[PDB]
Parts: C-alpha cells; structure tokens; sequence
C-alpha cells in the first residue's frame, strides 16, 4: 500500500505537468510553439515502451506473476482494443502519406511524430493482450511506477487529441484528406480502453492468491474502409435519412427497457457501475446543448424538430437502459444467498441486437455533427468541435461495456 | 438502496439540464439572454427552501432521526460553513447597494435575484447546523429526492459564480466597487462546504443505527472588512513583500514534513482520502500554468525569479504534506489490533500554525493574481479568470480540511 501511493503522487504528478504543456500551446499559441507538446509527448512515449518491453520479456516469463482466471476483464474489452487499436494506425498512415505529398512545409518534425505513435500503439495492444489478467508479485516497485508512466502517457494523448484546431476549407490533396478526416476519431476511443485497463491492473498488482483471433484485425480494415466510403459517395434528404436510422432503431428500445425495469418489481464488479455513470455525458451533455440548439433558432423548420425529437428520444434511451442493468445486477448478486425470467431473457436478447445496430451506426459511420451546422451557427465551432470530442468518444465507449452486462444476465437467466 | 438510485438518476439528470443552461449563455451571449440562466436558478432555489423548512419542522423534530454520535463531521466543517456563509451574505449585501445607488439601467431583475440567494443562503446554513449528523428513517422517497435537489441547486450555483465576466475598467462608485470586487469569492467557497456536507448526509440516510457559537459569525464581519482594508490602501515592492509572506511562511513547511515522514519509517474516513486529491489542482494546475508563464517571457526580470520561486515552492509543499497525512492514517488505524512518537507530536503541532497562517493569508488576503499580470498578459484574462475560480477556493478547503486530521493525529499522539 505504501509503494501503490509512491507510485500514486508521481502518477498524479505526472499528468498535471503534461497536461499543462499541452494546454498552454492552445490557450497561448503565439509564445510556445506547436513542437513542445509533441515532442514532450514523444520523449514520454519512448520510455514507456521500453518498460512493455522489459515487463513482457524479463518479468512475465519469470515465476510469480499469478493467472486471474475469474473475470479480470473480459473478452469484449481485450476485442474492442484489437479493434480500435489498428484502425489508429491506418489513421496514422493516411496521415503520414498526406505529410510526404505535401505542399512545401515544414519537414520531419509531424514525420517523427507519428512515426513513434506507431511504435507506442503497436506495442502497448500487444502488452494489454497479453498482461491484462495477470497479478504481479515479483518486482512491486518498479511494475506500480511502470503502469502509471503508461497511465499518465495515455491521458495525455487524449488530452492532445481532443485540442485540435482543424482550420477546414490538387487533384490528389483533396481526395485523400477533406473527405477522410470528418470520421469518428479512433485513437480517442484506444486511449480510454488502454485507461481501463491499466487501472484494473494498476489495482491487482500484488494481490494475494489463435484462430480465433486473427478475425478481428482483418475485417476491421474492411469496416475502417466502409467509413471512407460513406463521406466520399456524397444533402437534406440524406441526412433526414441519416437521422431516420437512429430514430428507427432506438425507438423500440425505449419501449423495450420499460417494460423489462417492471417486471424486476413483479418478481419481487464494483468499477463496473461508475463507468456507467462517467458515460453520461456522452448522452446528456451533448444531447441538451442540441436540445437548447434548436429552440433558440428563430424559423422552426421541419426538421429542426425533427432534430429536436433525436436528442430528446436520447434521452429516455439512457434512462431506461441504465436502471435496467443495475437492477438485473442487483438481482443477480443477491442469488448467492418463472416465466418472469422468459421476460428478462427475452428482452437482454433484443437489446443486445440493437446496441450492436447502434455501435456500428456510431463508431463506422457518418460523423453527423459536423453535417448538422445548426449549432455550429449558434455555439463556436471551434469550441462546439471540443464538446464532440469528449462526448462521442464516451457514447460509443458506453455501448461496448454495456453489451458485456447484458451477456452476463443473458447467460445467467438460460443457467 | 432501490430508491437511492431513483433519486440518484434524479440527481444526475438535473444538474447537467441545469448546468446545459447556464453554460450555453456563456458560449453564444448573443441569442439566448443572461436572465434565463438566473431566472432558472431562482425558481430551483425557491423549492430547495421550501423542503429545508419542511424537513426541519415537520420531519426532524418527528421521532425517527437516529443522532450519529460519532464521527458524522466534525466541527471544523461545521465551522467553515458558518464563518463563509456569512460573508456571502455581505457580498451580496454589498452588491445589492450597488445596484440600487446606479446608472439608468437594467431595474428589478438582479434585485430580486440576489435577494433570493440571501434567503437560500440563510435558510440552508441553519439546515446543515442542524441536520449535519442525522440519519433519517422515517421518510425515506421524500428525503433522498430531497438532498439531491439542494445538491444539483449548489453545483449549478458553483458553475455560475465559476464563468463571470468581470469586464473591468462617480465620487460614490468607484470606490464601492473597484477597490471591492477583487476578494477571494466567498459564495463559491460556501457552494463546496454544502457539497461535501450533504453528500454525507446522503450517504447516511436509512442507515441502521451556545455562547460557543456566537462567537464565530461576530468576529467574521471584522475579518470580512479587514479584507478591504487591503485594496483600499494601495506596489513593485508591496507585492515583493506580498509574496515575502507566502515563501516566508512555508519555507520551513517544506523542511518539516520531510523529517516528519521519514520518523513513520523509522518507527517500523473513507471519503476523507478522495477530498485530499480533488484539491490537487488548487496547488498544482495554478502553479504548473504560472511556471510556464514566468519561463516563455522575455526579458527574466528579478522578479520573475521570485515567481518561479513562488510556484515551486508550492508543489514540493503539497508533496510532503500529502505523504504525512496518510502515513499518519494509516498508523492509527493499524492501531486497533517511544520518542518517535514525540517526533510526529512535534511535527503536528508546528503544522496547523502554518497553516492556519496560511489559510488567513489565503482567504482573507490579497487576490495576488490580479496584482500579478504576467501570466494575464500571456493567457489571455478572460480564460486565465477562470483557472482562478477553479484553484483557489479549492486550495484554501485543502487547507482547512488538513487541519482537522492533523488536530486528529495530535490528539491520538498525546493519549
């Protein structure tokens, strides 16, 4: 315990002394340059991937790094990682070939820069594969400060990616990068799922006592392509369409999960719930600076209440799947000391089918807010752009470890 | 426990619609108008008033409200309450007289929105005097719905006070408002007190089972007016002694809990320990910002060294103080089942002096930022402000909460 808050004030240290270079270029921009965040970023990357090195090859081959065979985090999130992970990096080569092809700039600097991500991405899923069960009771001091120098590297870089100034608006500049870059950002989503999971095993670090994988990182840069393939085949029919999708979907699962919080009051683990609750504002805060969006506008057309009925049915989307799983997970903790169980299997079964509707409708598809331009008229755009970079992140996020509940109670009411 | 997440999402629910609104006037100011952020606040302050009498004579003085004799908050937190709670009310009092004694303007609207904070103040400081130890089992639906109302009314209260543009720069107005408004705010410091207090009282509901007091508001009104007796009576020098008075203080601080942490070495609630790391940003995201600021200058005066020393000198305070206390902790709780024991006597003692010195200092004293104009010319002053009302009225409940462990650890030493 001693050693975890030695390593813990220097794991909180850490962060604030980064997070304040990266935020003084952007509040700034005129003493500091623009090299200072990257390069501090790099130099921190390097040495955090040499510890993965160290700790994989020298330290788990050794005896004394005890198996957590009981839950240690679950498939979906080693899978979602695998997922995400790689779609990083053919964000980066897209990114990397535009900087060769380029106008007469500045040269090797972002080159040297996104080189490196490479490095630190490819080497951290391979760690987090690998390392995310184990329990490590050989060398304690030197694991608690490695976890939280990549622990530290990870907020950082989704601290940088979040502050991004993208200064919008020749016949092979256009093509590859104005309609590439309005996608879904993907390292923001690989920065949270390397956060939870390097504190779970930032927590169990001294506690007492492949044909089926290859399938994931090759379809997903057929669905990573399937995302250039909307934004390049392009109006206000196609979005009225594109709206049409998550209100069709979404509509009966308003309907599904109030039925099912009834029948938990007729028949009558502890990290799990507040990532529920983190991920409100993913569903709330961007849903009700929509919501005042478009009440304040004066001409009321036939689709901005149209636009007002999305974000207000968001709502009541997240109201009601969220009491549902906690009271089924009340309700499965207490069995340890009816055809109202057809109920809730019937209805863990729907959700599942949706959510996974609504998952790749999130993460690989349309990226609707900058097509929105309602609120990029009423709020900044250069600070509306933040908000959907804190929030999209933490939906799609929200989706992926809600699945994995309602397996659990799924598997749990066929046994 | 079932009602508590009904009144939990309750909660969630209301401070994010509330804290959309007010956030979403700052962003535009142009299409929606200042009154409805006020408007909105006020009608939610009218019926979290209402239940804090309905609880107090109708509810409390019912049988069925177990006393907590034990810990429950201690008097200091009690204290703090009753000490800032009353120099809100003057600096609403003092507002409201500005108003009146006016340029032709705006009438009526303000007037009766700061009289409604004077009520809402008043009758919620006799509230939590009141019901700081009470675990209620009479009433549970109404109670927890209760708390969270008054709960999500504070946040938005702090959200508020947080973005205020102070648009700065009549023998009669000058010297009512310009000489006055630079004090450490004081109704931001009250909204964290009721924060942490009901949150406990939350916590604690349905668990299964006065000449020493007139003293504190009488005196406070001197020290509230000590405080404008600062600005009133002004330099290149005043503030090199204004910060002689910072580094003089905790000069020895440093030298102090570094002996005092090695000696628990030599030798060989739970909310409490999350409150000591909320305040990490009052003493290091003002300190880490203004580091950068004095190195990016030009010309490295004599002073701006003196700065530099300043802000570094804050962060290795922080760093042994931290390590002390939870050192400490946990050797008294291990205690259940020597003159180093004189050491850390020794050492608590010398440090509540200090720190009180610096609390007075600190809330009671100069804004020294305003004075300090470095950084205000390199951030820019309407987003530098902000960082300000952040850190500081987190910085000084740092310091008034580590006095109460460090009076606990005195008393556990002495018998």
């Amino acid at each position: 315990k001693t050693g975890r808050l030695f390593s813990g004030l220097f794991g909180l240290n850490l962060m604030f002394l980064g997070g304040t270079v990266v935020s003084s270029v952007a509040l700034s921009n005129k003493a500091v340059p623009e090299r200072d965040s990257q390069s501090f970023l790099c130099i921190l990357m390097l040495l955090s991937s040499v510890w993965a090195l160290y700790h994989l090859l020298f330290i788990r081959n050794q005896n004394g790094a005890v198996h957590h065979d009981h839950h240690a985090g679950a498939m979906w999130l080693k899978a979602s990682l695998a997922i995400f992970g790689v779609c990083s990096i053919i964000l980066s080569i897209f990114e990397i070939g535009h900087a060769l092809l380029l106008q007469n700039c500045e040269i090797l600097m972002d080159i040297v820069f996104f080189s490196i991500e490479i490095v630190f991405v490819s080497v951290q899923t391979v760690l987090l594969w690998v390392s995310c069960k184990d329990c490590v009771q050989m060398h304690h001091s030197v694991t608690r400060y490695g976890i939280m120098l990549t622990l530290a590297t990870d907020i950082l870089l989704w601290l940088t990616a979040v502050i991004d100034d993208s200064l919008e608006q020749d016949s092979m500049c256009w093509g590859l990068k104005q309609g590439y870059v309005t996608m879904f950002p993907f390292n923001i989503e690989y920065s949270l799922i390397c956060a939870t999971l390097l504190f779970i095993m930032w927590k169990n670090v001294g506690r007492r006592e492949x044909x089926x994988x290859x399938x994931x990182x090759x379809x997903x840069x057929x669905x990573x392509x399937x995302x250039x393939x909307x934004x390049x085949x392009x109006x206000x029919x196609x979005x009225x369409x594109x709206x049409x999708x998550x209100x069709x979907x979404x509509x009966x699962x308003x309907x599904x999960x109030x039925x099912x919080x009834x029948x938990x009051x007729x028949x009558x683990r502890k990290l799990d719930v507040t990532l529920l609750f983190v991920s409100a504002v993913g569903q709330l805060g961007i849903s009700y600076f929509s919501i005042i969006a478009t009440v304040v506008t004066t001409p009321w057309t036939m689709l901005s209440a149209l636009n007002f009925s999305n974000s207000l049915l968001l709502i009541l989307q997240y109201l009601s799947q969220t009491m549902f799983i906690i009271e089924s997970m009340r309700s499965i903790h207490e069995e340890e000391k009816g055809l109202s169980r057809r109920v809730v299997k019937e209805m863990a079964m729907f959700l599942m089918i949706c959510n996974i509707m609504c998952w790749i409708l999130g993460a690989f598809g349309a990226h609707p807010l900058y097509m929105n331009g309602l609120e990029r008229q009423l709020y900044g755009s250069g600070i509306w752009l933040a908000i959907l970079n804190i929030g999209l992140p933490l939906s799609v996020f929200y989706r992926m470890h809600s699945v994995g509940i309602l397996l659990e109670v799924y598997l749990h009411a066929l046994e």
